[PDB]
């Protein structure tokens, strides 16, 4: 599934993610935006041969099973594929995992380089919320 930017602002509050470890929505919309363009189905191959998965783009090394990624762990006791349904109980399950890891929202990287310090608001404006 393909979010539409005030669709996912909606589910991401629905969920939980609204504030979540002191990160305001717009912070998870600008994340989502630039690590899957809203696109629940997204997959990318890391240098390393783990995988990123889903909205958030969930990374195989640390969070779920793909089951050929050697040496990886399954912190959120999923498999990956949970993180590419068009509901995204699991990415924010797991998502909530992730961010109270120590570094923050730092963790995403495209995050890091494209959301942090900027005016993430404007990616909830204009939406009912
Ligand atoms: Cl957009
Ligand atoms: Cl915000
Ligand atoms: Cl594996
Ligand atoms: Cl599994
Ligand atoms: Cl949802
Ligand atoms: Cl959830
Ligand atoms: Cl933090
Ligand atoms: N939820
Ligand atoms: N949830
Ligand atoms: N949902
Ligand atoms: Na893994
Ligand atoms: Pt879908
Ligand atoms: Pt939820
Ligand atoms: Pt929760
Ligand atoms: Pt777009
Ligand atoms: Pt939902």
């Amino acid at each position: 599934k393909v979010f539409g930017r005030c669709e996912l602002a909606a589910a991401m509050k629905r969920h939980g993610l609204d504030n979540y470890r002191g990160y305001s929505l717009g912070n998870w919309v600008c994340a989502a935006k630039f690590e899957s363009n809203f696109n629940t189905q997204a997959t990318n191959r890391n240098t390393d041969g783990s995988t990123d998965y889903g909205i958030l783009q969930i990374n195989s090394r640390w969070w779920c099973n793909d089951g050929r990624t050697p040496g990886s762990r399954n912190l959120c006791n999923i498999p990956c594929s949970a993180l590419l349904s068009s509901d995204i109980t699991a990415s924010v399950n797991c998502a909530k995992k992730i961010v109270s890891d120590g570094n923050g929202m730092n963790a995403w990287v495209a995050w890091r380089n494209r959301c942090k310090g900027t005016d993430v608001q404007a990616w909830i404006r204009g939406c009912r919320l």
